[PDB]
RNA sequence: CGCUAGUACCGAUUGAAUGGCUUAGUGAGGCCUCAGGAUCUGCUUAGAGAUCUCAGAGCGGA
C-alpha cells in the first residue's frame, strides 16, 4: 500500500493487526467484527468433513 | 482426559455356501445277463368255389 503522506495513516489502519508470523500466531476464530455477515452464526458448523460425509452417505444407503 | 480413521482373534446368526476325509443308507444310467412278447413274417396237414383269401392248428424265424 502506498500511503498518501497528506492523510493520516492511523484512520486507514485502525482495524489491522500486526503479527510476527501468520503461521505461528493464533487468532480466536471470529471477532466483534462488524464487517462480517451477521448470518455468521446462521451457518452450519462442521467437525471432520470426512466424518460428516461418509456418515451422510451411510444414512443415504 | 475423550471422540475420529486404521488392523488381527473369538463368537452368535443355527447362519450360508464352497470343498476334503468319514459313518450309514439310497442310487440314475447304459452295458452284460434271466425272462418278456405289442407286433411282423416263412412252411405244412387245412379252409372256399379246380402262384384263390374264405376258420384255425402246428413247425419256426425277426
Amino acid at each position: 500500500i502506498e500511503l498518501e503522506p497528506s492523510e493520516s495513516a492511523i484512520e486507514r489502519l485502525k482495524r489491522y493487526r500486526g503479527l510476527k508470523n501468520l503461521y505461528n500466531c493464533d487468532w480466536q476464530v471470529d471477532e466483534k467484527d462488524p464487517s462480517s455477515p451477521a448470518e455468521w452464526k446462521r451457518l452450519l458448523r462442521i467437525g471432520n468433513y470426512k466424518n460428516t460425509k461418509n456418515r451422510i452417505i451411510k444414512e443415504t444407503k
